[PDB]
């Protein structure tokens, strides 16, 4: 589990790190007819001062991520497949895709005693 690291430090390779932001837009929930597969997904968008990202998951695998992080909040994600988006692309600068769907680890800003 690699620590937090700047949205510009997020790397495909390592599939596995930590980023913190807060949400910005919400997209929704939409089905995948994949060639061999289906299924449900969904796509999210957070904004940090680092830079902008955009999170997104799976079937299930989404609905209990997307349950745990709320809205208009700061929150930590990590264990989930980086994969950067190119800048003309998207109309924001450094666009971010982040695709949920193994193990990955969430919690939005919460009390922590130690």
């Amino acid at each position: 589990t690699r620590p937090i690291f700047a949205i510009e430090q997020l790397s495909p390779y390592q599939n596995v790190w930590t980023i913190k932001a807060r949400v910005s837009y919400k997209g929704e929930i939409k089905t995948w007819h994949n060639q061999r597969g289906d299924g449900k997904l969904f796509n999210v968008n957070f904004l940090d001062t680092s830079g902008e990202i955009r999170a997104t998951a799976f079937n299930d695998f989404a609905t209990k991520f997307n349950e745990i992080l709320q809205e208009g909040k700061v929150y930590y994600v990590s264990k989930a497949k980086l994969q950067p988006a190119k800048p003309q692309f998207t109309n924001l600068t450094h666009p971010y895709e982040l695709n949920l769907d193994r193990d990955t680890v969430i919690e939005e800003c919460f009390d922590e005693s130690n």
